[PDB]
């Protein structure tokens, strides 16, 4: 377990949205007062702590496909009228269809079109997954599994995240198995034990929601969070899976970060106390 906090720099297609973000986010209501009932003065003042802004910033951070880039609105009702040729087909579904479909991120909307084959005139767009920085960073770490018979664990704040990389790993070497957040039903064994064969089953997919009471082998070497945390309730636990004593060779931590994103801040940035 050796620490290295490899930072991530921009894309222009990154950025394009980050920084744009700057201004929808800043809602002009705090810091302006819209016209209530009475004398609302700290109500819309705690009507802030919106932190779908920060969970919205802290996903940006990460991989931006799963935001909506793709089908911009009208897409869907493409696929809405090329979907009704199904079972699913009631009394009147063309408007609730295309509105439970556009509140689907690109995730989603890419999960059900080439599993469920009913909609494949525009599905793939030339793998957009691979153009992202940390999954770049992610195809320069495979590098470390070219030189070496190298196995990874890698671990996921959010469950579409885990679906991008289910979907990353059918371009670069093969996918074959993703360990969720909720698997614990009782005791997963099949999912955890015919693994570390040569080259067709190298690397696999772990969750946040997936415990740290308990790790596995340690002959994976080398691990990768893909985001960072909020408190310490799994920043040791989730990260001790190969603080071990009986290894025989190196073995490094890995946690991905960003240029000048709220990533890098909450891995603290500030000034310590001199008491």
């Amino acid at each position: 377990k050796t620490r290295i906090i490899e930072f991530c720099e921009f894309s222009e297609e990154e950025r394009r949205r980050y920084d744009d973000f700057a201004s929808k986010q800043s809602v002009n209501s705090l810091l302006v007062m819209k016209t209530n009932l009475d004398t609302n003065a700290n109500l819309a003042k705690k009507k802030s702590t919106a932190g779908f802004v920060l969970v919205q910033l802290r996903k940006l951070a990460d991989h931006p496909m799963l935001f909506r880039i793709h089908y911009k609105d009208d897409i869907l009702r493409q696929m809405a009228k090329a979907i009704m040729n199904e079972p699913q087909y009631k009394k009147a579904n063309e408007l609730y269809i295309f509105e439970d479909m556009q509140y689907m991120s690109d995730i989603e909307l890419h999960n059900l079109c080439c599993k469920f084959p009913s909609i494949n005139s525009f599905q793939l767009k030339d793998e957009p997954w691979m153009d992202a920085t940390k999954v770049r960073k992610l195809k320069k770490l495979l590098t470390n599994a070219v030189e070496n018979g190298d196995r990874v664990v890698l671990f996921s704040q959010f469950t579409q995240v885990l679906d991008i990389l289910q979907l990353v790993m059918k371009s670069l070497n093969l996918k074959f198995l993703r360990f969720d957040g909720s698997t614990q039903v009782d005791f997963r064994q099949d999912l955890i034990d015919q693994f570390y064969a040569d080259e067709s089953i190298n690397v696999f997919l772990l969750s946040t929601k997936a415990g740290g009471f308990g790790i596995n082998l340690a002959c994976a070497n080398m691990v990768i969070l893909y985001d960072v945390s909020f408190n310490p309730f799994d920043d040791l636990q989730a990260e001790d899976r190969a603080h071990r004593v009986g290894q025989k060779k190196e073995v490094t931590v890995y946690k991905f970060v960003v240029k000048d994103t709220i990533e890098e801040h909450i891995q603290r940035l500030a000034n310590a106390k001199i008491a």
